[PDB]
């Protein structure tokens, strides 16, 4: 048995909220360890539960058990919520709210606006989607957890419909984020939360090129060097000045240059209130 620490209090496995197996339903399937939909019974909360394979070692054991503790400390609307777990049998649960409309990249994709819906998305979408990530790094800096994979593919989102709220959702040499990561975490392998304040940048270039790879045509040690020598992405496709400017300055190269969420979250507001930016109209893919 492992402790954990976070916000000055330590917990344990026994402090996990413990559900019992004959009062959760599996309905069906969704990712590939493997995740479910399904539901718990006292009408029935609607979960989504990550399973952990009965053949596995010792240490995937651990890190699940450890995964279990870190997701259930956190408290913030804006990062996925940890109903519970049922380790007492096989296969083992840990319980999460569930997020009806997926991942963010994927959403993304599927909804860039096309001939079919022109008006699918628009730019205060994208501001809303970039204040609530936002508001969670904010949570995380402030209780001095660093993510060390902020991007897209690690966000999801509570509906597809208006109304959708984005929460970080996951954790995430050739397995590393190189694209998300900031020079000084190559070099000295040092981590910092201005770390998070980098990949946040990235993370926004995604959000505003509607779901692209960052820096297309480039391979992992080909964007170390570029970044490393001082180089970055261009604006997305119709990306406003003032949406690219927090971009920017998230990228700078001095850690101590790059703003905190406060003021992330004060320049992503002055964005939303500018009637030029949410005014501008997102590219439409031709299909
Ligand atoms: C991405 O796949 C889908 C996920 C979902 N919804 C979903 N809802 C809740 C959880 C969930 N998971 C699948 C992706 C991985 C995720 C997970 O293990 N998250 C860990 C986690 C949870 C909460 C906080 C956390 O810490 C932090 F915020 F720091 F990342 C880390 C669990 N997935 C829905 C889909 O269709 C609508 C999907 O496509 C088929």
């Amino acid at each position: 048995n492992p402790n954990y620490s976070f916000a000055g209090k330590t917990s344990s496995i026994s402090d996990l909220k413990e559900v019992p197996r004959k009062n959760i339903t599996l309905i069906r399937g969704l990712g590939h360890g493997e995740v479910y939909e399904g539901q718990v019974s006292g009408s029935p909360l609607q979960v989504a539960v990550k399973t952990l394979p009965e053949v596995c070692s010792e240490q995937d054991e651990l890190d699940f058990l450890m995964e279990a503790l870190i997701i259930s400390k956190f408290n913030h609307q804006n990062i996925v919520r940890c109903i519970g777990v049922s380790l007492q049998s096989l296969p083992r649960f840990i319980l999460l709210e569930l997020m009806a409309g997926g991942d963010l990249k994927s959403f993304l994709r599927e909804t860039r606006p096309r001939p079919s819906q022109p008006s699918s998305l628009a730019m205060l979408d994208l501001l809303h989607v970039a204040r609530d990530i936002a508001c969670g790094c904010q949570y995380l800096e402030e209780n001095h957890f660093i993510h060390r994979d902020i991007a897209a593919r690690n966000c999801l989102l509570t509906c597809p419909g208006p109304g959708r709220v984005a929460k970080i959702g996951d954790f995430g040499c050739a397995m590393l984020p190189v694209k998300w990561m900031p020079p000084e975490a190559f070099m000295e392998g040092i981590f910092t939360s201005k770390t998070d304040t980098w990949s946040f940048g990235v993370l926004l270039w995604e959000i505003f090129s509607l779901g692209y790879m960052p820096y297309p045509s480039k391979s992992n040690q080909e964007v170390l060097e570029f970044v490393t020598s001082g180089g970055r992405m261009d604006p997305p496709k119709n990306c406003p000045g003032p949406v690219y400017r927090i971009m920017t300055q998230c990228w700078q190269h001095q850690p101590e240059d790059r703003p905190n969420f406060a003021i992330i979250l004060e320049r992503i507001e002055y964005c939303t209130q500018d009637p030029d930016v949410i005014n501008t109209a997102l590219p439409i893919e031709y299909g």
